DNA sequence: CCTTCTGGGGAATTTTAAACCGGCGATTTTGGGGAAAAAATAATCGGCCTTGACAGCTGCACAGTAAGAGAATTATGCAGTGCTGCCATAACCATGAGTGATAACACTGCGGCCAACT
């Protein structure tokens, strides 16, 4: 099917927050009139703060 | 007594039969090509007719000559040792040439560090 498929890649690229976000998103979208580049925006954005989030939580760790 | 008729023979001419040679029309024969059929030769198939073997097994004996295996004996080639002489090599210095090295930039290999998944 189309979702495993998606969640397959996302993992591939080291992205469950990618799987995760994507679900959230598209279900916000399909509630809401979301244009195709909003939506890969708001995806992004949620990929890029949960990267953060990890990237300064490994740093202090450091 | 005389006249007319007839017959034989030699020469000239005509016709028909026979034989040869040539010309003309027909069949035959030779050559080549294509197809069909027959026969010859080889291979493959089935089956009948006839007989050998299976019945404990073959190792040994003698004949003569030659080969070979083992042991003893002998010959010879290698090795070992001493003394002397000759040839090679090695050691040094000089000069030339080749290669290993050094500088600089570019590309690639290896080790340290960071992150992602189980």
């Amino acid at each position: 099917n189309m979702k495993e498929r998606i969640h397959e890649y996302c993992h591939r690229l080291h992205l469950p927050v990618m799987a995760e976000r994507w679900s959230a998103m598209a279900e916000y979208a399909s509630t809401h009139n979301i244009s195709y580049s909003e939506f890969l925006f708001r995806l992004l954005e949620a990929e890029i703060v949960e990267k953060q989030a990890r990237s300064i939580q490994t740093l202090i760790k450091l």
